[PDB]
């Protein structure tokens, strides 16, 4: 419930959503923003 | 095990793995990082 945890969250449904048909294979700013918020919470 | 020890490590290997140019280990380890976190955040 912590506002990373949310940012995390909030992340992966816009990278899964992303990823939905006729819409992309990649989602590389996602991912690099992704792997930000990951050590930042994951400590 | 906690999921949240097991993620902090995981990407441990992942950082280490790609600075050994380890590149099929890099995307077994990510993918199992992957659901690892949907494991984390809907327990
Ligand atoms: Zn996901
Ligand atoms: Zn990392």
């Amino acid at each position: 419930g912590s506002p990373l945890a949310q940012q995390i969250k909030n992340i992966e449904s816009f990278i899964h959503q992303a990823k939905a048909a006729g819409r992309m294979d990649e989602v590389r700013t996602l991912q690099e923003n992704l792997h930000q918020l990951m050590h930042e919470y994951f400590q």
